[PDB]
């Protein structure tokens, strides 16, 4: 299945920006990449989380809605519920990588994740910035390149 990305921007709203990428990993899992920067540490740690819905051209992290989520241990949590599994964000800036064995990149399949958002949270719960999940490569097919 494809590999996919979360790319987020500066804007007035925030200056959070970076990427989370997501790319299949051996042992039924995937693999996630989180490269941020320019977080407001003060009001961290931050959750972060699927979300079901994208964000809009409006770029109103609220309009993504509710959690993907279709603890004493990682499958208690929330599919979408990255941080609360893996860790929440923190600092100004934040560089970490882990597998998650319960979001998916297949189509086909129930979690997949592709086609919705993430959103980077305050503490309190309020929404700092967002960004939809797209395809990380251009070029598909058996017989193509990128
Ligand atoms: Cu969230």
């Amino acid at each position: 299945s494809p590999s996919l990305i979360a790319k987020f921007e500066k804007t007035s709203k925030s200056n959070i920006e970076g990427t989370i990428k997501f790319t299949p990993a051996n042992n039924g899992t995937v693999s996630v990449s989180v490269d941020l920067k320019g977080l407001p540490s003060d009001i961290g740690p931050f959750p972060y989380h699927v979300h079901e819905k994208p964000v809009p051209a409006s770029k109103n992290c609220s309009a993504t809605e509710n959690h993907f989520n279709p603890a004493a241990t990682p499958a208690a949590h929330e599919v979408g519920n990255l941080a609360g599994k893996h860790g929440n964000i923190m600092g100004e800036s934040y560089k970490t990588e882990y597998d998650d064995s319960y979001i998916s990149l297949n189509e086909k399949s129930r979690s997949y994740i592709g086609g919705l958002s993430i959103v980077i949270h305050a503490n309190n719960g309020t929404r700092l910035n967002c960004a939809n999940i797209t395809l990380l490569d251009e070029g598909h097919g058996n017989a193509n390149t990128t």
